[PDB]
């Protein structure tokens, strides 16, 4: 992987692995999400961000600040097959005092065609109190050095899916998978649950017949609260319809919401 | 990745990913196990498989994992390049073996080694069977004919007998279930998941203060998509040793047994 000529975006190629594919011999949406996270880390390192697991700036380190995921939105047109080379381009943009955004474009390395795109929203939080915060002048300034200054958007369309409001699922859910717990392979280097695990947990409550007869086209997931190592999760799904579902992840005990989202599936 | 000049082994380089590392910023033993499985698949493809032989498909036969043994000296750090060399060998009518050597691409030093035993099974009845003359002949074309062993030693750890853990276990992690990311392309539970499940019952203080040096895992029965597993551990021991057992939560049916040796950091 490498930064592009202008130094305002980063590209990386990945060969799709045997263990990364599903029953149709193409990448799962979790493998895609992992590759998006990997190229994001490679970009942060190339532009001088800290290693240590947290991709923080020097001002963030002095003020005990971290980035927290608020939303992940992915749209896939073609999942790469086992052995294929997928090229991913990523870049960041500041969104005033609200937070920051990381966008991605996925391409077939052989044909050069776009096979997917993703967008993510990140908000500032104090690492110790876990209290949300607005982005300060000094953080916005250090972002201007490695972000395009004109808007560059993976989802440019006005009133598109990536910015849509997601409602809260009403009890009773049509489908469910209860008692989901993270194991050591679900944690990141800082022992926090990896963001991609939440996508897996959301999908667990989709019936296997939908997975066998349909392809996932779009997934939009809101992040509200982190699941701890010792927490237990319930994943709920209701068909809202192409097939569409409304999802909700909550703690098995108190019912505390941790995630909400939607998925759109196309018949094969 | 590519076959070596003689065509009797396969090498591949891997860059260690951010999501693949643990608390000390080095590869987990599950990431290593996944890389071992990946280079194995790339070797099989390069020698004409897809992973059965022509005779195996004709007779509805598949390979089933019987044992996995891994020894690590240095876990590669986040961003490092690890080179893995793999090769196969026939073991008469008993089964076959796949061996691995892990090296630091920069220094060229061996940082780990692994060995795996595979037995023949009919895909439909799930009944074990001996390797036939025709299958052994197929293996001769791409396996070294002189013995090449990752674990050469006559009484080494890789061939040791593993006993069954006695109730009550000292440690446990109950109600472990596979999710879709735990399955392979054929919807069978991935071999590496079992390693993760074994380690779940090791206390977090052991993981925080010790490094895994050796893991030996026997495979006895497959966990199905709808099965629930219990993972049990008892300390058998400056080195720490554990005896492990995976069994179904309902039945108590044994699926795996194994041992791990850990060294203090
Ligand atoms: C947006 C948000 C707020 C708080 N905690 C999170 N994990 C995410
Ligand atoms: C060795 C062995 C025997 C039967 N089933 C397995 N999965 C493994």
């Amino acid at each position: 992987g490498s930064l592009t000529e202008d130094g305002l975006s980063y590209k990386e190629k990945f060969v799709v692995r045997s263990y990364e594919v599903g029953s149709n011999k193409t990448a799962t949406v979790e493998t895609i999400a992992n590759l998006l996270q990997e190229v994001g880390c490679n970009h942060a390192q190339s532009v001088g961000f800290s290693t240590d697991g947290f991709a923080t700036t020097t001002t963030m380190r002095k003020l005990h600040l971290i980035w927290v995921t608020a939303r992940m939105h992915i749209e896939i047109y073609k999942y790469p097959a086992w052995g294929d080379v997928v090229e991913i381009e990523t870049w960041c943009q500041s969104e005033g005092r609200i937070g920051t955004r990381r966008d991605w474009i996925l391409k077939d390395s052989v044909t050069g065609e776009v096979t997917g795109r993703a967008t993510s929203k990140w908000v500032m939080m104090n690492q110790d109190t876990r209290r949300l915060q607005k982005v300060s002048d000094d953080v916005r300034d250090e972002y201007l050095v490695f972000c395009p200054q004109e808007p560059r958007l993976a989802f440019p369309e006005e009133n598109n899916r990536s910015l849509k409001k997601i409602p809260k699922l009403e009890d009773p859910a049509q489908y469910s998978m209860i008692g989901l717990k993270p194991r050591r392979a679900d944690l990141d280097m800082n022992q926090h649950v990896n963001n991609v695990t939440y996508i897996g947990w959301v999908l667990e409550s989709i019936p296997q017949e939908i997975v066998d007869t349909h392809e996932l086209q779009v997934i939009t997931l809101d992040y509200r609260r982190e699941c701890q190592q010792d927490d237990v999760v319930d994943s709920l799904t209701t068909t809202t319809s192409d097939s569409q579902f409304l999802h909700l992840l909550r703690l098995s005990g108190d019912g505390q919401e941790i995630n909400r989202g939607t998925t759109l599936w196309r018949k094969k």
